């Protein structure tokens, strides 16, 4: 006699049970390209089972399945998940040297950016409130997914989105969530002294200029903060430490490792507390002046267990508006230094004016490392033209809206044509055109 499995291979994204039967329409997540092997474990699990009780013998097998069959076999049946998450094991003996057969399951490959599935075993029969049993094993095993996102802004939540326009001096929370591996406290297969995980590392990091590592905010799982108590027993390093630009040469990032620090062992217990839980990472980072426009800049994060392999998920980029001005001579091309301008915006039927942070010598081009707004119009940072040939006043890290250019004072020789000029800021771009502004020329004696 014969038994069939079924495998529905299911998105997780929460801590969380297989009853054995058909579940239907669950309108759950399925996941492609999963590969499971199939391995008999009869024998050696009625051999523990002299010594153990089945849910210890069981749970001894869960972890270390690599020690009780080779895991690299080419006799192991293998099963790839179809694009509704569906792969069957057909065909398998229902008793195996006179007991009820014991399968186990091993995700071999496990696709991107997810994180496998516990290796899970079947001990048979499966059986009903009638005593009959089951012919085909009906399993629900979950992958949990890796993701990243940019969650608040200046410590305030935002609607979840791929591009999000930002200011200069914004500090921006990004968070990494993931699951702590099942078997995380586990020793190695074939192993009484070295543990199985010896790295447990997080990186995170953009490959452009826009952003300056602040903090890293908060560690948590289940509810519980875990950083700090962490902190001290793990390998941390951003991109302001010289250590850095070493190993990597990303503008900016950190990695952190769990298993990588003074007191690795500390943490395997700890982890182990939460095993098979999600834990969720938060850092911040700060908009700097080297953040410009026509740019969209996201990070990456390679989470992984081994030198070897790695999962990689991307967050949500990023991007930040300016404008040019050119301020000419009426009926010419020639550039006008030292007009005087200052930068306004509307506020609900009242009027702003921009003050400009880290921008002392800058003349022709302004490039802060913040901008606040005050009602008080005599404390706003004047700005001066320089004599640059196709743009002599540009500004940048603004956020997309409209604003109005103020012409305070005109360049000695000239009076003022155009005293406000309304402009709009169009998203993580310098604008369609380049702002061109007359001023008359009064031939004095």
């Amino acid at each position: 006699t014969t038994v069939d499995f079924t495998l529905h291979k299911i998105e997780q994204t929460s801590d969380e049970q297989n009853t054995g039967h058909d579940l239907g329409l669950t309108g759950r997540k399925p996941v492609q390209g999963a590969q499971f092997k199939i391995f008999n474990v009869t024998d050696a699990f009625y051999q523990l089972l002299e010594n153990h009780d089945k849910t210890t013998a069981a749970s001894m097998i869960s972890q270390n399945l690599g020690q009780y069959v080779n895991l690299q076999d080419p006799n192991a049946a293998t099963v790839t998940t179809d694009a509704d998450g569906l792969a069957a094991f057909k065909g398998l003996a229902a008793k195996t040297n006179g007991r009820h057969s014991v399968y186990a399951f091993h995700e071999a490959v496990t696709p991107q950016p997810y994180q496998k599935a516990a290796d899970m075993i079947v001990s048979l029969p499966v059986r009903q409130d009638d005593g009959s049993d089951l012919t085909n094993i009906h399993l629900y095993p979950k992958d949990s997914l890796v993701t990243k996102n940019l969650t608040e802004i200046n410590e305030q939540a935002v609607a979840t989105k791929d591009l999000h326009d930002v200011a200069v001096g914004d500090v921006l929370t990004y968070q990494v969530q993931f699951q702590i591996p099942h078997d995380i406290g586990a020793l190695a297969d074939h192993s009484q002294d070295t543990f199985k995980y010896n790295q447990f590392k997080v990186l995170a990091y953009m490959t452009k200029e826009g952003l300056t590592f602040k903090a890293l905010t908060a560690i948590t799982v289940d509810g519980q903060d875990i950083l700090k108590a962490l902190t001290g027993k793990m390998a941390f390093m951003s991109s302001n430490d010289a250590a850095w630009q070493q190993t990597h040469n990303y503008p900016f990032g950190f990695e952190l490792d769990f298993l990588g620090g003074t007191d690795p062992d500390a943490v395997r217990n700890l982890l182990t507390q939460y095993a098979g839980k999600r834990v969720t990472v938060a850092y911040t980072g700060i908009v700097n002046e080297k953040m410009i426009p026509d740019q969209k800049v996201g990070n990456t994060a390679e989470v992984s267990f081994d030198p070897d392999s790695k999962i990689t998920v991307n967050g949500p980029e990023i991007q930040t508006g300016g404008i040019r001005f050119f301020k000419h001579e009426a009926g010419s091309s020639k550039s006008l230094a030292n007009a005087t301008f200052i930068l306004q915006r509307m506020n609900g039927n009242v009027r702003e004016y921009a003050v400009l942070e880290g921008v002392n010598g800058m003349a022709g081009t302004y490039q802060p490392t913040k901008i606040t707004w005050t009602t008080n119009q005599d404390a706003a940072t004047r700005l001066k033209t320089s004599g640059a040939e196709t743009a002599n006043l540009t500004i940048q890290g603004l956020l997309p809206g409209r604003y109005t250019l103020v012409e305070t004072a005109a360049p000695e020789g000239y009076e003022i044509l155009d005293p406000t000029t309304d402009f709009e800021v169009i998203a993580g771009t310098w604008g369609t055109k380049t702002i061109r502004i007359a001023n008359t020329p009064v031939n004095q004696l």
